[PDB]
């Protein structure tokens, strides 16, 4: 019956899990500077907080993929997405254009989830 | 306890349930061209998925509406949008602009709703 | 088993609730012209909503926040958010670049959360 968190700063928390359910933060990359590099870094962040959470990449409910120019970087995003994936098990998403926080930022990526 | 899919890809499946909720991916126009066709086309789209995901259009709980151009487009997505929903039933909604993943696509719609 | 509606017009509620859950449409300002001013205003929309939906800030589980700019705009967001929000309870967030439907409007946020 209470929402639980984890890494919680001032702004944000990584996760909110509520009963069944975990929300996390739009995650950002690493130090990639490339859209293949970024976007598995932002991959690897969300499967670390999925695992935090008590979920796994074969409970994932929904994903929204920003991208900071879609026409450039959709097909990389998809081509490291795909690989990402959980065989057959491929979630809810919608992909669209959005500038990040910071201009060197190409991909960010929100996630919903079930608990197991 | 487990979520089930419908419609799966190598990137996305079209709907994924969970419980008692219903997510589903962006859906894009079909063959139209212009704004009011599109429109019609995507909410056609959705109200497929939710019947066969076992909800139905008096049951959006939310609806995030991406336009490619907002100024131009707003109203026409709007006369079609509560055209097509049902009388006094409206969802949460939040409409924004965005470029989506080809240039001719002008308005995507990402649904979440309650099963039946 | 059935949602319920907050403020319901011909295009949107301004609140959907589903069992355990609170759905806001996107709110945005009211008279401000000024980013740190529009941002207070759209967080008291939302505090106001929370209310009337059987919620509370300490309960909120994401929020999207869309910026018209930014790069510009962030750190007057970030500003106000955290002020506004209940210490160390931040819920999950994305932020990111969005034209909102008039030009005036710099920022609109989205937020599900928990019923209590």
């Amino acid at each position: 019956m209470e929402p639980t968190r984890i890494a919680t700063n001032d702004r944000l928390s990584a996760a909110v899990c509520f009963d069944a359910l975990v929300f996390l933060s739009g995650q950002v990359p690493g130090q990639a500077e490339d859209i293949h590099g970024q976007t598995r870094e932002v991959l690897a962040k969300i499967d670390a907080l999925l695992a935090e959470a008590g979920s796994r990449k074969e409970r994932i409910l929904s994903a929204t993929i920003y991208l900071k120019d879609i026409a450039r970087d959709f097909a990389a995003l998809n081509e490291v997405w795909t690989q990402w994936l959980p065989t057959g098990q491929a979630p809810s998403r919608t992909t669209v254009q959005a500038e990040l926080a910071r201009p060197s930022v190409l991909v960010e990526i929100t996630v919903v989830a079930a608990r197991g």
